[PDB]
């Protein structure tokens, strides 16, 4: 089986740890990103989000409440594990930005990939 | 200021109501697709996510476990208010489906957008 | 039967002419956007793609080259035709932006929508 | 400089062949997918495409109209030269499936990466 639960890092150095999951399949978390618009200002940020519970290779969703910043990432994806029981959370994304109005709308989704294997 | 907390439709007829926003953003709800692979299975599905809070008109994001797919959705967007205090939550989505193994990992994500009106 | 040769407005409000649709479904058209980063630059950008020929409804892309900044959208969608002749191609795009190393590549792809419909 | 002529492969072992890229930066091409809905049918299939012209790590867009699918993919990224010479062209894309009518239009684009490195 593939549970959420532990540290994870990305193909960006990016850092997440994630929390129980419960038996709905909802987990917390914090999210460490090594990147950011002002990455000067980057803090410690609270995730929350959904896994299957069944499934042995789970899809899930998560967002990611950027605490120094007025955008909110989601990520979605599904956890494999492979012949020798490597996990790995195959990921996609999208970051909105917060405009000052509906006319800016246009331009305020961003969209990329990332790939996660466990810290330890 | 532009809230969540209510019940919305959306460009395809889906619906979705979103229960209390806490201190931390973070809100629950219940979520109706009018479309679906198999739309004959469609049953009501849970959401959990979080917006910003102070911003009058927030980013957010949101997890849809679809309760009769092994997909996920997550959801992710911002919520205006127009001059006479009309809202409209513009978002973009994801749409992840489960797949066998990595290797058909770039076939397994949807794109698309919607746009959410309150209901009455 | 769906044919993208004409003129066309999408929900933004911007224009585009598709010239003659070849053997092989490859046309050329031009572009004015309607919005921008720095909307004071606009100037007719050239694009470029192909479409399906046999499908009644054909899917198609193509490609912006801007010809007032280092970005570039592709386009990619499906013209339908309804019970009355009405065409409207319904699309989703990229917007890469250029950035100045691989480093920042994360940050560089802007996703959305775009219905465009007949001008006359 | 980087200009998108000559041959490349990707992350999933796909393999496409650009030809001279004019002044205006269009391109024409080939593109040999690994992978398809049905690999069965794959066939070498022709791309047509803009890079910017002037700039040292242009942006691209390219269209590639699979020749044994009523699909068509959309490309778009930038070429990046490394301090040694290396060339990578970093992409996101858009796949747009024929569906049979509008009221199935949602579940019609999906999204995905690719890396790209020079074949030899
Ligand atoms: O910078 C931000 C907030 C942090 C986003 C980190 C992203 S989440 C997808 C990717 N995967 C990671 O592990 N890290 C990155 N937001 C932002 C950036 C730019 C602008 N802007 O206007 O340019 C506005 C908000
Ligand atoms: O059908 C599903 C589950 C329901 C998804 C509804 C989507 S969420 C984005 C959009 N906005 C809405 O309000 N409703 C739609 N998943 C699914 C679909 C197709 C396949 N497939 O393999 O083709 C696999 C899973
Ligand atoms: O502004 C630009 C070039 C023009 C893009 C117009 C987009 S194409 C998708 C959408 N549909 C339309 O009809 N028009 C819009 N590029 C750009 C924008 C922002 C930034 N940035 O750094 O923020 C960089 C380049
Ligand atoms: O299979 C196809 C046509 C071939 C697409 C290959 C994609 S292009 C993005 C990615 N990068 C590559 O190098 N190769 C892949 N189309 C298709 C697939 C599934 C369905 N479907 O209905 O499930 C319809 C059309």
């Amino acid at each position: 089986k593939c549970s959420l639960t532990g540290k994870w890092t990305n193909n960006l150095g990016s850092i997440m740890t994630i929390r129980a999951v419960n038996s709905r399949g909802e987990f917390t978390g914090t999210y460490l990103t090594a990147v950011a618009d002002n990455p000067g200002n980057i803090t410690l940020s609270p995730l929350l989000g959904i896994q299957h519970k069944r499934a042995s290779q789970p899809t899930f969703g998560f967002t990611v409440h950027w605490n120094f910043s007025e955008s909110t990432t989601v990520f979605t994806g599904q956890c494999f594990i492979d012949r020798n029981g490597k996990e790995v959370l195959k990921t996609m994304w999208l970051l909105r930005s917060s405009v000052n109005d509906i006319s800016y709308d246009w331009k305020a989704t961003r969209v990329g990939y990332n790939n996660f294997t466990r810290l330890s």
